[PDB]
């Protein structure tokens, strides 16, 4: 009844507009009980470059952004790549083409281009006709086409009429009569067209719903026209938000990461980028944003898609990444954040004493390769500090008081109030040196959860090679 589709050319990273729009796909199909299929668009990439194809797979595995039916998982509406379907639209082009809805082209790329131009430079549109390309159609160029191992194109012939696209996000949006002209659906390499693929695809695979950027709202058109031209009903359109940066300018490079990959190398978490890329384009009906991937699938809807533009906001992702950081079961947290240590040539043996290293760093931490520099002190001895000279007589005390003690906060507090008092020396100076002699920096942690943590060996072995 409901069936929804992700269809990325696999450029070898997953963007945020991506990752996205794979994700209201994904809540959508969840929530109606329909399936979800993903289909390659690999016309132009090679049989090396299927590694791009794993890798986009890999990260929607890793947001859980999991499919029905695509390349690897099957399904009855197959195959799920385009490169192995290129027969397929080779059939509905020729099919065309008997009909007298679209035509042989024997221009080359590098011309067509050329009249593209010479269109341009007269003032007239840049649409193209059937007389325009019979200059092309001799016998000596039907001859080196066939000698150099090329196909005429296949135009299609775009009718005199109005178009009206009635958009689930952008509403009623008219497409009137002479906007574009004739346009490739194959090109002259047997290959097809994005469009012409499109419109295949989601014919034979029965899509019900086609929701994806608004950058794609232009080639509506095109496609709108090649349905009315196998005489089938079209999908169900939205058209999502556009994600610009925080200046307003369209998302990219200069804006910092926009790829899921990096986010994971920097250190963030599926939950929180899932989260946040559900809000970029999207809102909840009482205007909630800190919501679970099951609360996601209940709240959602394609009534609440906006028109509008997102505005991606990096100290918002940020935020909210630190949120499920710290709320996260520390099981997880743990074997998570390991990999981020031994990167940082941190060692990690004791799982017990790891855990509870985490547990305490972890409100100082938004995201995961924080942890490392954060919670260095705990593991590594830090730098030897000078302890001043009133206080050289206090510190070397300690070694001998807190021999015979229990290494708790509630039996080591006393024994610093008696020995301060006794010498004459003001706490607030005494707690300052101490942190820099077991930390080696000016904050951190509350030292009444550093001390306890470390041994009563590590305490007193920090004291000793600080100032002896
Ligand atoms: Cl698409
Ligand atoms: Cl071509
Ligand atoms: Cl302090």
């Amino acid at each position: 009844m409901v069936r929804v589709r992700f269809a990325p050319s696999p450029t070898g990273f997953l963007h945020v507009g991506g990752a996205r729009t794979a994700l209201f796909n994904f809540l959508f199909a969840r929530k109606e009980k329909g399936k979800f299929i993903l289909r390659i668009e690999d016309t132009d990439l090679e049989r090396s470059e299927r590694e791009y194809e794993e890798k986009l797979m890999e990260s929607l595995r890793w947001l859980g952004l999991l499919w029905d039916e695509g390349p690897d998982v099957g399904g009855d509406h197959g195959p799920y790549r385009q490169s192995e379907r290129v027969e397929i639209y080779r059939e509905h082009a020729e099919r065309l083409v008997k009909e007298g809805k679209a035509y042989y082209v024997y221009a080359y790329p590098e011309e067509i281009e050329e009249m593209r131009e010479k269109l341009l430079s007269e003032g007239k549109a840049p649409h193209y006709s059937q007389e325009m390309f019979e200059k092309f159609d001799t016998p000596e160029r039907r001859r080196e086409y066939e000698e150099k191992g090329l196909r005429p194109a296949v135009f299609f012939k775009m009718p005199r009429k109005d178009y009206v696209l009635n958009d689930v996000v952008k509403g009623e949006v008219v497409f009137k009569t002479g906007a574009i002209g004739d346009f490739v659906i194959m090109r002259s390499n047997g290959l097809p067209t994005y469009n012409f693929a499109c419109v295949v695809d989601d014919m034979l695979m029965e899509i019900t719903h086609v929701i994806r950027g608004d950058d794609h709202l232009s080639n509506t058109l095109r496609q709108l026209a090649l349905y009315e031209a196998f005489e089938k009903a079209p999908p169900v359109f939205a058209h999502v938000s556009t994600i610009l940066g925080p200046d307003g300018k369209k998302l990219s490079k200069r804006h910092g990461a926009t790829s899921v990959e990096a986010f994971r190398d920097m250190g963030y978490l599926p939950e929180a980028l899932v989260n946040y890329l559900a809000l970029l384009g999207w809102s909840h009906p009482e205007g909630k944003e800190l919501l679970t991937l099951e609360e996601l699938i209940s709240s959602f809807s394609l009534d609440r898609l906006s028109p509008n533009p997102a505005i991606f906001d990096p100290q918002k992702l940020k935020w909210m990444n630190g949120y499920y950081l710290r709320n996260m079961p520390i099981e997880k947290l743990a074997e998570l954040a390991k990999p981020f240590f031994e990167k940082a040539g941190i060692k990690i043996i004791d799982e017990e004493y790891f855990k509870k290293v985490l547990e305490i760093t972890k409100e100082r931490v938004e995201v995961l390769s924080e942890f490392p520099e954060e919670s260095r002190f705990f593991f590594e001895d830090p730098a030897p500090v000078e302890i001043p000279e009133e206080m050289k007589e206090v510190f070397s005390q300690l070694k001998e008081e807190l021999q015979n003690v229990r290494w708790t906060m509630e039996e080591i507090t006393p024994v610093f109030k008696k020995v301060l008092k006794q010498h004459g020396v003001k706490p607030k100076e005494f707690y300052m040196t101490l942190r820099r002699v077991l930390t080696g920096r000016e904050e951190g942690p509350e030292l009444v959860n550093i001390i306890p943590l470390l041994g009563k060996e590590i305490f007193l072995r920090r004291i000793e090679r600080s100032l002896g």
